[PDB]
């Protein structure tokens, strides 16, 4: 039996719902270590230790843009830290460093007896997500730290599209009508560069650059896919293999690709 499996067997309905099975609480990081600010979301009633995920916004943006992932993922059995960067104008390499610093501080808090997440984290199982430059930072993080278990950036933005070094299972959310980081010059070339890993491409039909942000109108589908990918790869949880790897065959998806899943 898989020691990392948490929660009831998934259904499409349970993964499309606003909340998973676990109760979620959150706190503000008192003294952020290597990044600007953070909120930690965590399950209060998981049956074991859970992996941790660090999420980074885009240029000019703050936690609000990516906050919805905090409760959505934590309610399925993850500790999620959403960050503000040291500067809203930080570039992808700095964003990646700050994302990894946030994961490090989650590990610090797991070993800090006063913290609400004391002993709640399996520090060997971690994932990275983020929007635009924060998505590029997620891909840099994965390239530089292949022990990361999963990556799921959204509408990624990076000066290079060559991520052939990435061996981490990577799901790329993309937005069809993105005019900031057009799919044809950013998200798709990034996807196509990745040759060694489980990978997936999910493009939201008609989506603007903010199509996977807080307040999007596709939270059932996007949330199902993000949770399923993290469950399958961070928890080795093959109960999620079909949800993670399937084409959802959805009229809301204008481009779907997957390989080695």
């Amino acid at each position: 039996t898989n020691p990392y499996a948490r929660g009831p067997n998934p259904t499409a309905a349970s993964l499309e719902a606003s909340a998973g099975p676990f109760t979620v609480r959150s706190f503000t990081v008192s003294r952020p270590s290597g990044y600007g600010a953070g909120t930690v979301y965590y399950p209060t009633n998981a049956g074991g230790t859970v992996g941790a995920i660090a999420i980074v916004p885009g240029y000019t943006a703050r936690q609000s843009s990516i906050k919805w992932w905090g409760p959505r993922l934590a309610s399925h059995g993850f500790v999620v830290i959403t960050i503000d960067t040291n500067s809203t104008l930080d570039q992808p390499e700095s964003r990646s460093s700050q994302q990894m610093a946030a994961l490090r501080q989650v590990a610090s808090l797991n070993g800090t007896s006063s913290s609400p997440i004391y002993g709640k984290v399996d520090t060997a199982r971690m994932g990275v997500m983020g929007w635009s430059m924060g998505g590029g930072g997620s891909l840099i993080s994965a390239a530089n730290n292949p022990s990361l278990k999963a990556a799921a950036p959204q509408a990624p933005w990076h000066s290079s599209t060559n991520f052939s070094s990435v061996t981490v299972p990577t799901l790329i959310f993309a937005c069809e009508n993105d005019s900031i980081a057009p799919v044809n010059s950013s998200a798709l070339p990034i996807y196509d560069s990745m040759s060694q890993n489980a990978k997936q491409f999910l493009e939201i039909k008609g989506g603007s650059h903010s199509c996977a942000n807080s307040g999007n109108s596709n939270q059932a589908l996007i949330g199902k896919k993000g949770v399923a990918w993290m469950k399958r790869f961070m928890d080795n949880d093959t109960r999620y293999s079909t949800f993670a790897c399937e084409n959802p065959n959805s009229t809301a998806v204008s481009d779907f690709r997957t390989a080695n899943c």
